[PDB]
This record gives C-alpha cells, structure tokens and sequence, in this order.
C-alpha cells in the first residue's frame, strides 16, 4: 500500500486535500459546548397545590400520580418529593441512550390520563413534564438603577417584553424566570366580611360569575331565512381588563337598599402570582432569566446572539432599567478551549524545531508539518460522522493524541534520512527501503493501540460516557495517523527530500551501546531491578486518592444560607444582607457581583432557605493563587462560621453540575412493610448513630431531607358544627382560601391572560390569635367564630416527604473515610442496614446505582485488551513468545506517572487514566520498533542475538529521543499553567510527562533486556 | 410499525375524546397500552399456613407487588387476579328508611368528613414586617 | 368557542407560539385566528426531518402551555396533527 | 398476569420480573409464598 | 377583510336590579343565537 | 424557490472541485485537469 505511491505523489495529495476539506467544512458545522451529555436522561413532573403541607400534597397528588407511572420504557428508578410549600417534584431517571423526547411523551401521556384523578386546584395550576438537564448557559439579570419598579414590576416587564424574543434567536432552549408576572390580587379584610355577614365563599362565587366568556353566535347565522343580506358575528361581555372594574363587583344587596361591592370588603392590588422568592442583585431588586442550550447549537454562538439581542432592547427600556450578568460560564468555556487549541498549534511548532535540531535540513521538517495537521483535521471530520461536539473532553483527547501523531511522523521520516546516510541511495529508492522496515510493524501499531482504547468506550452509565469522549477522538487520531503514515508521508519523502552545529560530535559520540552491551552481559542483576519497579508501581497505585474531575475556577461560586426551623422570610433576608455586605467590604478586590435569592436553595423552597450567585472578576484582573475559589470559598467559610442562627457554607461548583462525587455514596432507606413515618425516622436515627461509631470507614454520614417541625393543627368538632348548622365545606373553604390563597379565574392585561387570586390581607393571617377574626355563616345568617366549634393545638410534622420507587424513603448521604475505597464503604452500609427493624429496606441510587451494576467492567475489559494486544503482537512477529519483549514495557511507563502524581498532589481522575493509556501507548509503540528491527537483523542477516539487539537499539535511539523530547515540551506548559481552566491541564499534563520521562530514559534499557532474556528461554 | 409512535398517535386522538366521556369512566382510569394478547406468565401467590384469606392475599399483591412489576421494563400491563382493599360501606335500606336518610346523604357525608384540606400557613408570604413565626396549618385529613 | 379574533390572538395563539421554540428543525410557523374561535398553527419543519420525531417534540411543549390557556380550550381539547394542505382526491356522492 | 409489551424480549423480561420478585420476598409476611403456575418463557430457553 | 361586528353589551347592575342572574342570561343568549350542544342520542345505532 | 437558486452557485463550485480532484488522482498531472476544466465553459454556453 505505501509502495503503490512509487509513482503517485499526486494521488497522495488528492486524498490529503479531501481530508483537509472534509475536516474544514466539519469544524464550521459542528456543535461547541463545554461538556457532552453525561448524565442519564431524567424527566421531572412538577405539580403545585397551593396552601397544602407535605402530607396533603403527598396523599392527594404524589401517590395518585406515581400509581400510574407504568408501562414506561427504559426506566431505571423514580423518586419524588413533597414540600410544605405545596410542590411536587417527581423525577424519573431513564437508561443511557433513551430518547429523551420519546420518554418524555410517554411520561406525560400516562399523566394526562391521570388528570381526572387529581384535585381540581391542581388541575387549575397545571402540572408540567419537563426534561431535567439543569445547566444554566447564562443568567440574564435585570435590575433598575434608582428604583421605582419593585420586584414584580421588573419580573412582569421581563416576561411580557424580554422573555418572548430571547426564546427566539436560534440555539436557545427553554428559558426560565427568577420571579413571576402580575396577577390581579384581592386582599380580603375579615372585619367587613363579618360586618356584612359575608364569607370568602361569597367572594369567590361572585368573581367566577362576573368575569367570564360567552359564546353568542351570529346575526344571519346558518340556516338563514331566504333573502337574508347580513352576517355579523355578535360579541358579548368579555373579561375585565383593569383594577377598577373588579372593585365594582356586586357581592350582595342589603334590604335597606345598599350595594355591598368588592372594594368595600377587600382591597385590590396588581401584584405577583407568588411571593415565595425575592431576588436581589447587590441589594437592589432584580429579576432573572435562566437559559438552557439546544441540540446541535454552539455555546459560543448563542451567547454571542443573546447578548447581541439584549443590546437591541436597551433603547426601549424604561428610563432606569438595565441588564446585568450574574452567571455566565461562557468566558470560561471560551478561554479553556482556546488554551487547548494553543497547545495544538504550538505542538506543531515544537515538531518543527526538534527536527531542525536533530536533522539539519529544512525540507524534512516540512514533512511532519504537513502530515500532523491533516490527521488533526480528519479527526474533526470523523467526530461529525459519529455526531459529537467540540467540548473539553474531546479537546484534551486531541492534546493526548498529539503524542502519537508526533511519534508517527518522526518514525520513518527519520528512517528515510537514515538509509540515505549509511548508503547513498537516491530519495525514491531509499523511501522504498524504509517501507521494507516500517510497514508491517506500523499496521501493528494501528491494531495494538486499538485494543488499548476501543475497550474503553464500553464503560457504561454516566462515567463511561466520559471515557467514550476520549476513546473515539484518540482511535480516530490513531487510525488516520497510520493511514497518513502509509499514504501522504512516504510520498512526501520520495519528493521534495533532496539527496546527499557542534552537537552531532556530541550526540553521535555516545557510549550508550557501550552501556547496553554491558547490561546484556549482566541481565540477571537488572531483571530483579525490574521487579522493584513492578512492586513500586503496585504500591503507588494503591496508595492514591480516587477522583472524577478536577476542581476549576469557574469565575462564579455559590453560597448557601440555611436558617433553622420555623424561620421567616425577613430573618433569611437579614443574613443575605450580611453576606452581600461581606463580599462588598471584605472581598472588594475579587467579586464583581452577588445575586442573592431568598427562598430557594438545594432542593427545599422554604422561607428559611436562600442562595447567592457570587460572580468574581476577570481572571486577568485577579492574579495570584491566594485569589482563587479554592481559597476565597475557604476564607469566607471561616468568616461565616461565627454568624448565628444560620449555616452559611460558601462552596465551589462541580465540573458537571448534574453529577455526584467520587469517594462518596448515595443511600436509600425504604419502608417496604407499611410502617409509617415515625417508624422510619427511628430506623433512620438508629442507622446514623451506628454509622457514627465507624470513623475509620465512614465519614460525613447524614440525612439529606429535613427534620420534623411544629405545625398548627386546627380540629373541627363535628356535632358542634352541625348543631350550629355550618357546613364543613364552608369551614374548609374559608380556612383554605383566606390563609392559603385561592386562584379563582383569569383576566386580560395589555392583551395577556393573567391570574386572579383571593387571599386574606397580610395583617390578618400572621398569628394563631388571628383565627378569632374569621367567622362563617350558618344556614340562617349567623356569623359563627372558629372557637365556637373547633379547638386547636401544636404538633410535629414533616416539612418534606420523600418517596423512592413509589414507597416512602429517607435518603442518606455519606462518604468513605480518607484512605479507603467506595465499595468497601458501600458493603458496610448494607451490613448495617441488615440490622434494622423488620420491614425496612434499602436501595442505592444516584452514582451508587451505576457503581453497583457495573462492578467487574474495569478488569474485565482490560483483560480483553491484553489478549488482543498479545495476539496482534504474536501476529506481527513469527513466534508465540515474542510479544513478551513488548508487553513488559507497560510497568515502565506507569511508574513515572504514579510518581509525578504523588510529588505534586494529584489523583487518578479521568484525566489521569487517559494519560496512562497514552503513555502505555507510546512506550509500547517505541518497544515494537526496537524488537522489529532486532528480529529482522536475525532473519535477513546473520546477527547472533546480541549483534542483532545492539545494532537495532542504536538505530532506533535517535527517533526514540525525538518523539519524547517533542512531547515532553508539548505538554510542559500544561504542567505549569495556572488559573484560567488550568485545573484539567494540570491533571492530564502531569501524569503524561512524568510518566513518559521514565518510558524513554529507562525503556531504552529494559526493552533490549527483554528481547534477549525472553528468547534465550524459548530458543 | 414503531409501536412507540403508534401508541402516541392513539392517545393523541383519545384525549380529544376523553372529556366527552362520563365522569365515572374518567375517575376510574382510562389506560392505553402496548401489550400482547396473551399472558407472558402468571405469578401466583399462596399462603402456606392459613393466616390470610383469598382477599387478604390479593390486597398484599396489589399494594406491595403490582406496581413495581408494572414498572419493570418489558411488562406491557399487569392483570391482577383479585383486587386490593377498598373502604367498603355496606348500606342498609331499613335503617336509611328509619332515619329518613338516602344513599345521597351517605355519599355527601363521606365527601365532607373524609377530606384532605389545604389550610395555608401561619405567616405565609407576603408577610407583615417583623414576622418571626412560620408553620403549616393542619385541617382534616383522610380517614385511616 | 364564541370569541373575538383579537381575544383568541392574545389568550391562545401567542401563548402557544412563545412555547413553540427550541424544537429541532424549524423553517417557519404560520398561525391564524378567526372569529369562530378556531386557531390552527402550522409548524413547517425542514425537509429530511422525521415527521414523527417532530410531531412528539411539538406535543411535549404544547402540554406546558395548557397551564397558560383559558380553561374553555381544555374541554374542546387542543389537537396536534401531522399535517397536509392539498387534497389527494375528492369522492363525491350524488342522487340519481 | 403479565402481558408482554410490543417489541420486548420475552426472556429478558421474564428474567427481570424475577429480579423484582426476589426483592419482595425478604419482606413478605410469614407463610406467604410465590408459586409459578404458568410461564411460557421456560420453553423458549430450554428448546434452544 | 375587516367585517362589521355587533357588540351587544349586557350591563351588569341594570340586570342586578331587575332580579335576573347573569348565568341564566348567558345560557339564553348563547343557546338561542349560537346554539348549544346539549347531549347525545342514538340514531340507527350511532351516537349523534 | 429562493433556496434552490441561492444554493445553486455552490453546487456548481463543489461539483467542479470534485471532478478536478478525481481527474488529478487518475491521470496524475496537475496540468491534465486544467486542460479539461477549460472545456466546461464551452459546454455550459450551449446549455443556456
Ligand atoms: C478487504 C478486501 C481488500 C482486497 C485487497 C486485495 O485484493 O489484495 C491485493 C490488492 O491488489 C489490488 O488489486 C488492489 C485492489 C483495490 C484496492 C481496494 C479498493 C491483491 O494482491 P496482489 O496480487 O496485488 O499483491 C500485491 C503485493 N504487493
Ligand atoms: C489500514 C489497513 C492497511 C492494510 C494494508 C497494510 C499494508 C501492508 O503492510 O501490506 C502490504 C500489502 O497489503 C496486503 O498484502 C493485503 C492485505 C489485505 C488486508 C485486508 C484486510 C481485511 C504488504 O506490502 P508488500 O507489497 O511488501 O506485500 C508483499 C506480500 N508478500
Ligand atoms: C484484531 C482487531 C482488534 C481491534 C480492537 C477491538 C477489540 C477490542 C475491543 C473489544 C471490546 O471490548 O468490545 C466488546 C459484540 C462483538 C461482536 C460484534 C462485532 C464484530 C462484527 C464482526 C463482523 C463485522 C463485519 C460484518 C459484515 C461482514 C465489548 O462490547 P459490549 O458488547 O460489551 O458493548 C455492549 C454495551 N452496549
Ligand atoms: C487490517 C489487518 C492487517 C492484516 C493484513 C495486512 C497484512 O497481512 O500484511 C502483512 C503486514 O503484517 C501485519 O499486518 C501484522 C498485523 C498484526 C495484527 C493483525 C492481526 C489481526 C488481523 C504483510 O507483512 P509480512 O511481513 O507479515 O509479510
Ligand atoms: C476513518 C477512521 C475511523 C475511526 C473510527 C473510530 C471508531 C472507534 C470505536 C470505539 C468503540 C465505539
């Protein structure tokens, strides 16, 4: 195949242009994101039932829905929540590769048949079935400068003038608000309802009546009379449009001739649909827009289109209203991919300089300056064939692949230069002589290195989705590299490589063969020196912490304030005014902006929970290692430790926001016998108090939910309510509508349908003594107090109820102790949970579900590697015991990586495991080309086993130093880089370059040991 | 035919017709399902000692066994050979006659007094300035 | 039923159209609103799209618009059909 | 009685029903036992 | 093109003073002038 | 219609690049394909 290019240099140029034109129009049509989709598909059902606690939500909404989630395909598990806010969140997690559009319609079609089974107030709020892929592309905050617009004035302007066009401008997924729009809002006053003998029921009934829509037909409709001349569609009473019209609604007329209207017993504002969350940006009030990203779109092009559209809105704003950007990771993904493309381009430069050092001709250094950016471009053309994107995972697969590319064009480019030296062959006859040598052990490079990386894409379940992003883009840059070694590489050596520095007097005067010839005399002394390396790598590997992905400076971090039980909205706003004050008088030189959200935290949405979106300065404006999120969050958590009646924990974002953690589990506790909630808490407290007496195995074990809080039970007496003659559906409607709120019907504002709520005014529903201000009509017209038929008391209840696979549960978060593995901690937890009371089960979810179903995949796929690598080397050579000389180079490259990761403080995350296999790739590639030449010198000549080994090692010494020196220096800025995205390239760069120092400084001695020691055993 | 799409196209055109059904049909549950005509298997459940009757077993295998089998992937639908428990109210036309009560008065009393009521909160949003308490209000619950 | 064409325009049609964004392969939309109260919203996709993947993606974000519509629409039921505009043939029936 | 969904493998479904039933057996009341009075899938396995 | 329409305007409080309910009005104006689907019957074995 | 006539010029460009490179990868010479990409305007003028 490379000798077909005897007389066709052009046909090599044609299909090199085709690869550069396939790769050229692929880059311009390929998605650019930060990360791929790692997490398995998950669909969230969100229901809302306003006024209800956790039990009313669970027994009327949550269990009714999830007793109908059946017949849905590819479902792994299901888990729900029930807040005292009144909200349901049922998450249904599916298998990997499930079509998330198909699984979502199957969820909503089983729910659409369950809508007549839910309460009518839940049907009016509407349930939502959305695909949970929670990654804020960028948050558009909107604030007013001086301030006349309040919280709901801004949030209604955003939803009616800004939300609609941001949902346009292609590439935008779903948008999501930080707040709500307007609603017509009736604040009832129970003194006038008591005074005019009205109830809230009489207020609700008159609003559904006097705000409606009428079908009324036509003039001259069909069938007409004969001789009819006129059609006119007739229009009747429409919906109300203004605040003044709702006040004039007749409630009743007293017998003395007076109108009792709505504004006479209530007051009518135009306020928000809910008041649960209040959002601030540096203290002054704000709105917000979370934005998600679509499929097949760039992350660098939509943010350049959203921001280009928000500049086409800033003229039309009210005078005072501007736009801020409290959360935008797009500059982080713009720099950290551009700082990998700089490593690619300055790797081709270092090829060009190393080969002008070792070789002293300009025409040879152009040849890997052509063949390396053709395979790089062709790797982009094959990622579009598989349907991938330009992301962090497939760009560090490039960087790690540029060790193989450099090694495929130094080898042979050099070999053509060598056969031109020791004999005066012309450059076309010499290129064929190199193909007698580097051809057959070059398509064995292509197939040994396939078995290193192809059984890595089969790792499954949201961790093998990361390994598949490396394993496609490296087998791609290894298959074309060989294809670009037989074609368009030899062709560039038969042409433009014209025939016939006090460093060659130092390099070629080397006593290396004088050293190796003394080693082969004494092989037994160094064969046991190899075993000190094998034991030395079997110890540094074990004593090493495990990780997933390194911590990185996103430019934005988080802060979570969590008040105690029963806390209010002002008592939580008090602490966020002391956290915003911290970052603007104590951390002035680091943070541009803080976006405090009172109301929502991790998963709860109480009034005692808040969060802050702290965004730092630019990386260029913020130097120093002291001024990073590894330190700023450490040094604020010290400062928020002495704040009282709160837990304020500043922390850093993870790598993927929707994964879990390494060395950490995720445990469920199911009551599979109908025990109860207080029987499950006693099983929950028994397990935690037993997991606290194993400190050397289990640390940080805790419950994930909430603890029971006092709640105010009101208790109707039944005979006292009938002897007075009041109806319970009048009592429960008065209690529910006034204290909880009641959505009644809709109205139209500025041509936009908006809600109408009925609730008590705020100063009449704050305390348990305000119960005595609410009277109910009997059938005869007497106003009866709540104390006349109903006592009350205080009792504990759960503010948040969890279910798992349709059964009640309590999630338990924990992690293994420092120095032990996860599966050892996970087998202890299910030895403790077998000592629980009878009827309590367990299950593993989260990342612990994936780790349990994929146990023997790491030593079982690498076992298939070692058989195929053995067979592809037994194929290449002529013997069965010839692969050894090559397979034993694997502990020689791993020993340097385990040293370089422990002399810096690294860990075997996913960037260290890809770096091992590319140094196992380079050490095995170099070892094949040594014992290929040494086996050929035995066959075609009469070299006697030490004349063969010493001749082949001195003629492969020169390229084995070129591709090592070009690839140490290539990743050498990756081990020095700081700050902007340098968390990943310090992890992939360090484990490579320390690992391939010990593959070129010691691998060039033990491979000639192993070639002789093996075949004297099998001679 | 792709039966995933062929079963979306059925209950596309069924939810047009579902509000045109009787109310008692809708609150029993209408179900659309991709299934075989015959049973894949039968999973029988017996009691080997005699502490449970025929309808004590059927309640256990519906409350505890039927729903997780129907979420197993591949299971088209599940046929229960029995029924779970219901609160079963056996009326008597003579005592209804003796107290001038009808079955309507039985139904209307049960809907009123077996109710799960959403009663609001002490100190809910929007609060008065200075509010220091927050607690849910518990009205009637379901009878047990 | 029984609504002015401006009333269905802002209570029904725009409510659907700000949600019909983010669907894959979209060439254009074209909706209309009569005085009968009827609205049809054509979602022309780009050629080569599976017409059944596109019919379930326009359907699973039609269903998050039912919380925002007037409630009279949910008893007639808002449809979603894989659509057409020209007749393949007319079959007439007469009496002799 | 378990009907098989359209397209599903009968042996992969039957082996997955037994995985769920094995998780329910530790929490049965005393004396209650699963029997297998009808199953069409052991023909599919034992004939091949 | 833009048709003439016929805005009949039921005033609220004049009807409230005469003693009529608005819902008996709106099902009178709608059923007479537009028509009202009441329920179903069976003609030759079809629900119509 | 404004999508056919707008992408047509790019159809003629990428169709001439392919027939140029297929020719140079068959008849070797770079001058050969240039001998015959000059004959394309002789046959287009009769088509129109
Ligand atoms: C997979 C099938 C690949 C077939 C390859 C093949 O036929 O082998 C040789 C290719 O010769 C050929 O004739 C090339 C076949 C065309 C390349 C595939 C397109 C024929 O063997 P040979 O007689 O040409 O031996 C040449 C000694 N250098
Ligand atoms: C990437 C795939 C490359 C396969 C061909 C690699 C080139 C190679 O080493 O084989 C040359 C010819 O290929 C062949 O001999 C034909 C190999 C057929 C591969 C079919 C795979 C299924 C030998 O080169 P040569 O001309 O010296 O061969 C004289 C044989 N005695
Ligand atoms: C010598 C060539 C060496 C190249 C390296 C490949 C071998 C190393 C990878 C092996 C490997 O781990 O894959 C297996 C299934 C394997 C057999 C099917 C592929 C073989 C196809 C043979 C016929 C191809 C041509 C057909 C037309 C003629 C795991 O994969 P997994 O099964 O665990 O993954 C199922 C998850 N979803
Ligand atoms: C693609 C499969 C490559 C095997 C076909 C190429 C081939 O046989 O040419 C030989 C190259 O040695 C080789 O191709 C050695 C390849 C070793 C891995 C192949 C084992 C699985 C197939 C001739 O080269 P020669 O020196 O053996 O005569
Ligand atoms: C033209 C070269 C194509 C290389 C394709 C790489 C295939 C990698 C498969 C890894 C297992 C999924």
């Amino acid at each position: 195949m490379p000798n077909f290019f005897i007389d066709r240099p052009i046909f090599a140029w044609v299909i090199a242009i085709i690869i550069m034109l396939a790769g050229g129009l692929a880059i311009l049509k390929l998605p650019v994101a930060q990360y791929p989709t790692i997490a398995p598909p998950a669909v969230t059902i969100s229901a809302s039932y306003p006024g209800a606690d956790a039990k009313t939500v669970q027994d009327t909404v949550t269990q009714v829905i999830e007793q109908n989630m059946n017949g849905i395909d590819n479902l792994m598990y299901m888990s729900s929540n029930s807040d005292s806010t009144g909200t349901v969140q049922i998450t249904l997690t599916f298998e990997s590769g499930t079509d998330a559009d198909i699984a979502q319609v199957q969820v909503q079609n089983k729910l659409q048949l369950a809508m007549p089974l839910l309460p009518q107030e839940v049907q009016q709020q509407g349930v939502s079935v959305e695909k949970s892929s929670s990654s804020f592309l960028m948050v558009v905050g909107v604030i007013n400068t001086d301030g006349t617009m309040t919280q709901e004035d801004i949030s209604d302007y955003v939803a009616a003038n800004m939300k609609d066009a941001i949902s346009r401008t292609s590439g935008v997924g779903d948008v999501q608000l930080f707040g709500s729009q307007y609603a017509m809002r009736i604040w009832m006053n129970p003194n006038e309802l008591n005074k005019f003998q009205l109830t809230p029921v009489d207020v609700i009934t008159a609003i559904k009546a006097q705000n409606a829509q009428v079908a009324a037909g036509q003039l001259g409709g069909t069938p007409p009379v004969k001789g009819q001349q006129l059609n006119a569609s007739i229009i009747a009473q429409t919906r109300l449009t203004s605040t003044e019209e709702f006040g004039k609604i007749l409630l009743k007329v007293n017998q003395d001739g007076s109108r009792v209207l709505l504004r006479d017993v209530a007051k009518i504002e135009l306020g928000g649909e809910n008041y649960d969350i209040i959002a601030e940006f540096n203290g002054q009030p704000a709105s917000g827009l979370g934005i998600k990203l679509a499929t097949g779109a760039n992350a660098l092009d939509t943010a350049a289109a959203i921001r280009a559209e928000l500049a086409k809105m800033e003229p039309f704003f009210p005078s005072g209203l501007k736009i801020v950007y409290p959360y935008d990771t797009t500059p982080f993904v713009k720099i950290s991919i551009h700082e990998v493309v700089k490593t690619l381009v300055e790797a081709i430069i270092l090829v060009f300089l190393v080969m002008y050092l070792f070789l002293q001709n300009f025409r040879a250094t152009l040849i890997p300056t052509i063949a390396v950016p053709v395979v790089l471009l062709g790797t982009f053309a094959v990622l579009a064939a598989f349907g991938f994107s330009i992301n962090t995972l497939t760009m560090f697969g490039m960087v790690l692949a540029i060790g193989l590319l450099v090694a495929d064009a130094i080898v042979v480019v050099e070999n053509v230069e060598r056969v031109m030296a020791e004999e005066g062959l012309p450059p076309k006859e010499a290129t064929r002589k190199s193909m007698g040598q580097i051809q057959g052990a070059l398509v064995g490079i292509a197939m040994v290195l396939s078995a290193v990386f192809v059984p890595m894409a089969f790792f499954g379940g949201s961790t093998g989705a990361i390994y598949r992003q490396f394993s496609i883009t490296i087998v791609s840059a290894m298959a074309l590299s060989v294809l670009v070694a037989l074609i368009l590489t030899p062709a560039l050596c038969a042409t433009m490589l014209k025939p016939i520095f006090n460093r060659m007097f130092e390099k070629s005067t080397h006593h290396y063969t004088d050293s190796v010839g003394g080693i082969l005399r004494s092989t037994g002394r160094y064969l046991v020196l190899y075993l000190i390396i094998v034991v030395g790598m079997a110890y540094l590997f074990v004593r090493l912490p495990s990780s997933f992905l390194p911590d990185e400076d996103q430019g934005v971090f988080m802060t979570m304030v969590q008040l105690p039980a029963g806390a209010t909205q002002e008592r939580t706003q008090k602490v966020l005014n002391e956290v915003t004050h911290y970052y603007l008088t104590k951390e002035k030189n680091n943070v541009e902006s803080v976006f405090a959200v009172n109301g929502f935290g991790f998963a709860g949405r109480g009034q005692n929970t808040g969060i802050a979106f702290v965004s730092l300065k630019d990386w260029a404006d913020r130097p120093g290692e002291e001024n990073k999120v590894e330190a700023i969050t450490m040094r604020a958590t010290r400062a928020f430790s002495q704040i009282k009646d709160a837990m304020v924990f500043a922390f850093n974002l993870p790598a993927i926001v929707e994964l879990g953690t390494a060395t950490g589990f995720d445990f469920e506790l199911i009551d599979q016998a109908g025990l109860g909630h207080e029987k499950l808490t006693q099983a929950r407290n028994q397990l935690l108090a037993e997991a606290a007496k194993h400190p050397d195995m289990l640390t940080s074990v805790r419950p994930n939910g909430l603890e029971d809080t006092p709640q105010f039970k009101i208790d109707i007496d039944q005979e006292k309510a009938q002897a007075l003659g009041v109806s319970i559906n009048d009592i429960n409607t008065t209690l529910g509508a006034a204290w909880g709120g009641s959505y009644v019907n809709d109205f139209i504002d500025r041509g936009r349908v908006k809600k109408v709520y009925v609730m008590s005014e705020a100063k009449y529903r704050m305390l348990p003594d305000d119960i005595g201000d609410w009277y109910v009509r009997a059938a005869d017209g007497q106003m009866v107090p709540f104390s006349a038929f109903s006592s009350s008391r205080w009792e504990y209840g759960s503010p948040r109820l969890e279910r798992y696979n349709g059964l009640p549960s309590m999630e338990i978060l924990g992690q293994a102790a420092p120095g032990k593995s996860t599966g050892e901690a996970m087998e202890l937890m299910e030895q403790l949970a077998s000592k629980l009371p009878t009827g309590v089960g367990y299950d593993w979810t989260g990342m612990s579900y994936q780790e349990r179903l994929s146990g023997n995949q790491a030593p079982s796929l690498y076992a298939i590697s070692l058989i195929v690598v053995f067979l592809c080397l037994a194929a290449l050579y002529e013997s069965w015991s010839i692969p050894f000389s090559v397979m034993l180079v694997v502990p020689l490259g791993v020993i340097g990586a385990l040293l370089a990761a422990t002399f810096r403080g690294l860990t075997n995350d996913v960037y260290f495991q890809v770096g091992l296999l590319t140094t196992i790739g380079l050490s095995a590639k170099n070892a094949i080309l040594i014992v290929e030449f040494a086996k050929d010198l035995m066959d075609k000549e009469g070299k006697g086993l030490i004349e063969a080994t010493l001749d082949a090692v001195r003629m492969r010494l020169r390229p084995i130093l070129m591709t090592s020196l070009a690839f140490i220096l290539g990743v050498m800025p990756l081990v020095i880089s700081t700050g902007a995205g340098s968390g990943a390239q310090n992890a992939v760069g360090t484990g490579v370059m320390g690992g391939m120092v010990t593959a070129t400084v010691l691998a060039i001695f033990f491979v000639p040991v192993f070639f002789v020691v093996v075949r004297r055993r099998f001679s």
